[PDB]
């Protein structure tokens, strides 16, 4: 028999990431440093890197849409759904993509892409849902990395 | 904290399924049977539980469509490829497709409805294709029911034995 095995975290330690496109809501420059932000999250506690494409195919592709969007998970007007990625992963996964009906904002105005970002990236790092409420990872939208994440994605790839 | 499955499966031993709309070859008894036939092939075997909703969102809807009908695999007319179902997961995780350009059948002349549904469901829980040609989850269709040891292996790696008995 064969099931489905899981890529359950990441071959390299070495990871890219691209930036397909971009939200209208804030400059190319808060978003790009809004992600980085949210990659340093998790490369701070643990041997994990990231460097950034501007073309081609990246581990991480980074992009913003709204409704059907190319993958049939589509997303749903304002409010819900703010994100989603995909596991470790070849061809699709690890990629990332931010519901553009949502407003991104770098601080309080709309949902800060920098901590709704940095959630997802461990979904892209093969972090589940934590149940625990200080914990990053929780499902619901609410800077210092909480233990229980550090527990979570160290459990995986190990501390720095 | 929490960190992904080893491998693709449901996380809960209860799941949904939803008829949501049915082939002109069979009547909707003889579809509705099938499926329930099908699912009690591998609940038989693990702690899985099927409960059909009529309406609403099931963690396994089932429709029959042809060519273009709502993701990234087209069917193709008659023959060919005769259905499929996506692995566990969110949205149209664990959803199967049957293509109504083919011949669905209770029994031997066309397609047996349960035996092509039995191993997409096989799908859907998180089983893909076996090597062994008699294993249900062989991916070409042949007519003959025991679920074949391999499957049977096969699907409790993923959800346990249930009651053994
Ligand atoms: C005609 N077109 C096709 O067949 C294409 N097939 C499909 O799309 C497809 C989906 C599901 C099946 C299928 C295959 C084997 C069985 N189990 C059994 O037939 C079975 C019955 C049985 C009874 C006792 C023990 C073991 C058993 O196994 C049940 C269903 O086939 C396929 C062809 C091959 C290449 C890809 C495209
Ligand atoms: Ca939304
Ligand atoms: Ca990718
Ligand atoms: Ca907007
Ligand atoms: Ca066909
Ligand atoms: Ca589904
Ligand atoms: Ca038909
Ligand atoms: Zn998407
Ligand atoms: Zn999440
Ligand atoms: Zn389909
Ligand atoms: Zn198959």
């Amino acid at each position: 028999y064969n099931v489905f095995p899981r890529t359950l975290k990441w071959s390299k330690m070495n990871l890219t990431y691209r930036i397909v496109n971009y939200t209208p809501d804030m400059t190319h420059s808060e978003v790009e440093k809004a992600f980085k932000k949210a990659f340093k999250v998790w490369s701070d506690v643990t041997p994990l890197n990231f460097t950034r494409l501007h073309d081609g195919i990246a581990d991480i592709m980074i992009s913003f849409g709204i409704k059907e969007h190319g993958d049939f998970y589509p997303f749903d007007g304002p409010s819900g759904l703010l994100a989603h990625a995909f596991p470790p992963g070849p061809n699709y996964g690890g990629d990332a993509h931010f519901d553009d009906d949502e407003t991104w904002t770098s601080s309080s105005k709309g949902y800060n892409l920098f901590l709704v970002a940095a959630h997802e990236f461990g979904h892209s790092l093969g972090l589940d849902h934590s149940k625990d409420p200080g914990a990053l990872m929780f499902p619901i939208y609410t800077f210092m990395l909480p233990d229980d994440d550090v527990q979570g994605i160290q459990s995986l790839y190990g501390p720095g």
